[PDB]
């Protein structure tokens, strides 16, 4: 769980959208277990992105063999609780847009957030990774989280799936391209990774 300090700090940062803008939402994972979280704003470039431990390591290892390709050692220092935070967090009777809604949907609503709305726009696989390079290309610094080898199902190497590449490269597509706006995370970095640094005299 977060310190009532943070708490207050998620609070202000969430202050940052538009409760009546289009807002992007994708997950990797499955929702009752997810694993890396996203939003984005393309009209303000804000955006929410944080990662989470996995329950089920059995499902995580298929979920990254031929999803994400997440090192499970790399979560292993996730903020807990910050899921619950931030969905308790977002702003009441938002409409959040994304592809596949029925397991965003099944996320809210385990965190009782039944006033958001969701708009389940739904894309070709031509269409949905249409702007997949572009996207990679131009954001990639924001995400190294996909270090593993990533096939698809006989099997073939395809571009790891990123919560937050998707939630852009979904929005690029149906806006026809990417967005002039600069992104700006809104979650300090101190508040989805617990420092493994230690204080130490040199
Ligand atoms: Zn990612």
């Amino acid at each position: 769980g977060l310190t009532y300090s943070q708490l207050m700090t998620l609070k202000d940062a969430m202050l940052q959208l538009d409760p009546n803008a289009k807002t992007w939402m994708d997950i990797e994972g499955r929702p009752e277990d997810p694993v890396e979280i996203a939003l984005y704003q393309p009209s303000s470039g804000c955006y929410i992105h944080f990662f989470r431990e996995p329950t089920d390591l059995k499902q995580f290892k298929q979920d990254a063999k031929y999803s994400h390709g997440i090192d499970v050692t790399d979560l292993f220092a996730t903020q807990p609780g910050l899921t619950s935070a931030v969905i308790d967090a977002l702003p009441r009777n938002m409409v959040i847009t994304c592809q596949g809604s029925d397991d965003i949907r099944k996320l809210l609503e385990s965190q009782g957030r039944k006033d958001i709305k969701l708009i389940d726009i739904a894309l070709s696989k031509t269409d949905s990774r249409k702007y997949e390079n572009a996207v990679w290309d131009q954001y990639k610094d924001l995400c190294h989280m996909h270090t593993g080898v990533v096939v698809e199902k006989g099997k073939e190497e395809i571009t790891p799936h990123c919560a937050l590449m998707d939630c852009i490269m979904f929005d690029a597509a149906v806006s026809g391209g990417l967005n002039t706006s600069v992104l700006r995370a809104v979650l300090p970095r101190d508040m989805v990774f617990r420092t493994s640094t230690p204080r130490v005299v040199l």
